[PDB]
């Protein structure tokens, strides 16, 4: 039977671990503030796994946004990177579903920041992408310490700010970073505009280093509303590999053309060509939750 005909989260992230998809996003919780965990075998039908993170096990009581979860081979443990009260935080778990907890309930650093996304390079060096409120919402990067608990502030670098027309429909916002490396090029995939705008959209930038400098793709945006479904407010997503070796891009959209809330998530195809061009395309998978 059907719980809901949607995947009821915003700012979605998918981890493919041990032949199983695991989704985490903003909202859709059933046991208080924090993050839920959804799992799936096929990307269409999802089941709830429980409350991945409870507010009592973390810094903060409000604003649990934009979670990403990674199995770190180096540490043989799961790491949940997230925002809480407009600060960036990290919790750990021995399993994909949780409970993710902080031993000490504090953020990574003191400055307000959101939209954490981790990248560990071929070198073994960890990088954290996140938003600082320096000139609108701006995507920054810094190298992390070995324990993935702190950033090295001396490595702070500015990545992307809202500059071109499609990125300045509402407010001054570049956010929801995602990093992928392919054939020596680092691709920073991000969202621009206030999420409430129907023109929330996804674009990318490239660089020969993980911390820039960055050149934006000339044909951005990659995704700014899906034509076939009429989904609008499309953004804050994540790329991920599938069982068969192809890629997909999970993202949210407004509830409908009339109402923003509650945002829900959808899946399209994703790829980086041999000539280094990124595409988000294909018929939208409209996920649902079963019990
Ligand atoms: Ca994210």
């Amino acid at each position: 039977s059907v719980e809901t005909n949607y995947l009821p989260i915003a700012d979605p992230y998918v981890m493919f671990y041990n032949n199983k998809y695991y989704a985490y996003g903003t909202g859709g919780t059933t046991a208080g503030e924090g993050f839920a965990c959804f799992s799936s075998d096929d990307l269409k039908n999802w089941k709830r796994e429980g409350q991945a993170l409870s507010a009592t096990d973390s810094y903060g009581t409000w604003g649990f946004w934009a979670p990403e979860v990674y199995y770190v081979e180096s540490k043989k443990k799961f790491y949940l990177f997230y925002s809480a009260e407009e600060h960036i935080c990290v919790a750990t778990s021995t399993t994909p579903e949780g409970p993710f907890r902080q031993e000490v309930k504090q953020p990574i650093w003191s400055e307000k920041s959101i939209d954490t996304s981790l990248f560990i390079d071929d070198d073994g060096t960890p990088y954290l992408y996140f938003v600082r409120f320096t000139d609108g919402n701006v995507i920054w990067v810094a190298q992390m310490t070995d324990d993935l608990m702190s950033i090295k502030t001396e490595t702070l670098n500015q990545c992307i700010k809202a500059e071109v027309s499609w990125e300045l429909l509402q407010g001054k916002v570049a956010e929801g970073p995602s990093l992928l490396k392919k054939n020596g090029v680092y691709y920073l995939i991000y969202s621009a505009n206030h999420y409430e705008n129907k023109g929330y959209g996804v674009g990318y930038a490239t660089s020969d280093t993980p911390m820039g400098p960055w050149v934006k793709y000339s044909k951005n945006p990659l995704l700014q509303g899906d034509a076939a479904t009429g989904l609008v407010g499309t953004g804050h997503g994540a790329p991920f590999q599938c069982k068969d070796g192809s890629w997909k891009y999970i993202f949210h959209a407004h509830w409908s053309a009339a109402e923003i809330q509650p945002r829900t998530s959808y899946i399209k195809d994703f790829a980086i060509s041999d000539q280094g061009v990124v595409t988000i395309s294909g018929t939208v998978i409209k996920p649902r939750v079963l019990k």
